[PDB]
């Protein structure tokens, strides 16, 4: 049977209000913790601590063929979170790591 220790001793904040409703139970079956807030970064303790993350949308799906008019984008919030202290990890890499049971560096915001 599949691993049940995907994010066993980790928590995250998701920067998305819709995919969250399935990512939450998926990661809970994965053993980990999830929250939905986009302004909790008001204080950087959510980045400084060793086991919290912030989750970006699958913005990595953006095709160079039409990037001028593609809806997903590298919004300033990603760079602001980098400036605070952490990466905003794409949900797409969570899906890959859930498929392969390999939450090693795919979904690590601090590395």
């Amino acid at each position: 049977m599949k691993r049940k220790s995907i994010f066993k001793d980790k928590v995250f904040l998701f920067l998305n209000a819709k995919q969250y409703k399935k990512l939450s139970p998926a990661v809970l079956f994965g053993g980990g913790k999830t929250d939905l807030l986009m302004g909790e970064l008001k204080d950087a303790s959510v980045l400084d601590n060793p086991a919290t993350c912030v989750i970006d949308v699958a913005m990595t799906e953006s095709q160079l063929s039409e990037s001028q008019s593609t809806q997903p984008w590298i919004t300033s919030t990603l760079d602001l979170l980098q400036s605070k202290g952490l990466r905003t990890i794409p949900e797409a890499e969570i899906g890959l790591a859930v498929i392969n049971v390999s939450t090693e560096i795919y979904c690590n915001p601090r590395r």
